[PDB]
């Protein structure tokens, strides 16, 4: 991979983010992106500020310049798609920062694990093309064939890990270059385990494992830590419904458009198009959000908060408030 330039770094470093608190649970990334005509630079500056503010990179021998180079190498591998773009991963990083520090989940993890989770957020969807794992398998695309042949159906998640490893193989963008031995190994393994756990086909089993470990006072400590990391990255990845309504709605619009684009390509290839991906089904945004709330997000957040993560109660409260607001949209239609 080609080295990040001085000029690229400077375009991020000029962004001052006046009037934003990147640590706040009501921080608004959409407003941040509308605040200037260089939203990719503002997004990178948000990630840079979150990581320096944690005080963690400093502790692990990662210089300011190596951090910024890493952020920019991640940025170059995100595509111009409606949802799974650079803004999604910065949002996940910011959201995880709030879970760790506003929700006090940092108390369950080492400082290194906190640092790994914040970094992992930025790599977890590298080179996403706006198509899900199912698309690659149904169309027998080359990447799908490779996944089936090699025995792992998490087509995208393995791909994301490959590209993360590539970025980290150059010292100038290796945020773990200050580590060695077991610490270095833990950093890479925990990052990869977390990325692999973001495949939604593994949602129920990842949640059940975490819950069983949290309930067991004799759970293996290293295993509990690892599952806690996995669960936090998953939480960030389905956190759009835990945000103030207008932010939540803007994420819902972006993800719907990305799904519809997949369905349009699936039609053209003559493969199965699920209702959720079909433009001509006209499905209402409100009903889709209520369904995602009721069947995925509300139970996930309630269960993890009740099991262990009491400081994250606000997520459950905001989901409830958003559900009531979508119900008002239906009531008044
Ligand atoms: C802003 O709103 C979203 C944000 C993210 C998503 C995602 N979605 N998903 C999948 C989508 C297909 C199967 C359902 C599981 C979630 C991803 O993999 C994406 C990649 C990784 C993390 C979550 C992302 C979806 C978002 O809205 C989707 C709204 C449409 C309705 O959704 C429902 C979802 C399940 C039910 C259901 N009923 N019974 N059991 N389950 C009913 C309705
Ligand atoms: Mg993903
Ligand atoms: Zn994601």
């Amino acid at each position: 991979v080609t080295a990040i330039t001085k000029v690229e770094r400077e375009a991020v470093l000029v962004c001052e983010l006046p009037s934003f608190d990147v640590t706040d649970v009501e921080f608004d990334l959409f407003r941040a992106r509308e605040s200037t005509d260089k939203p990719l630079d503002v997004a990178a500056a948000i990630a840079y500020r979150l990581l320096l503010g944690s005080g963690l990179p400093q502790k692990f021998g990662c210089s300011d310049e190596v951090l910024l180079n890493f952020i920019l190498q991640c940025r170059k591998k995100y595509r111009n798609v409606p949802y799974h773009n650079f803004y999604h991963v910065v949002d996940v990083c910011q959201t995880i920062h709030t879970f760790l520090y506003r929700g006090n989940v940092y108390e369950k993890l080492t400082e290194l694990e906190c640092f790994v989770l914040l970094i992992t957020a930025l790599v977890h969807d590298l080179d996403h093309m706006g198509l899900n794992n199912s698309f690659y398998l149904k169309t027998e695309s080359p990447l799908g064939i490779l996944s089936s042949a090699s025995g792992n159906t998490s087509v995208l998640e393995v791909h994301h890990c490959n590209l993360a490893v590539e970025i980290l193989s150059d010292p100038e963008s290796d945020v773990f270059d200050g580590l060695e031995g077991a610490e270095r190994t833990l950093a890479f393994r925990s990052m990869i385990d977390c990325v692999l756990a973001t495949d939604m086909a593994k949602h129920g089993s990842a949640l059940e494992a975490f819950l069983a470990s949290a309930a067991d006072q004799s759970s293996d400590e290293a295993a509990f830590h690892r599952m806690t990391m996995e669960i936090i990255l998953k939480a960030g990845d389905i956190s759009n419904v835990t945000k103030p309504f207008d932010i939540s709605r803007q994420w819902a619009m972006a993800v719907t458009e990305e799904f519809y684009r997949q369905g349009d390509m699936e039609k053209e290839r003559g493969v199965e198009v699920l209702p959720m991906f079909d433009r001509s089904k006209n499905m209402e945004l409100a009903k889709g959000q209520i369904g995602f709330i009721d069947f995925v997000a509300a139970p996930f957040f309630q269960k993890i908060v009740d099991a262990c993560l009491q400081g994250m109660q606000w997520t459950v409260d905001r989901i409830k408030s958003n559900r009531a607001q979508w119900e008002r949209v239906l009531e008044t239609r």
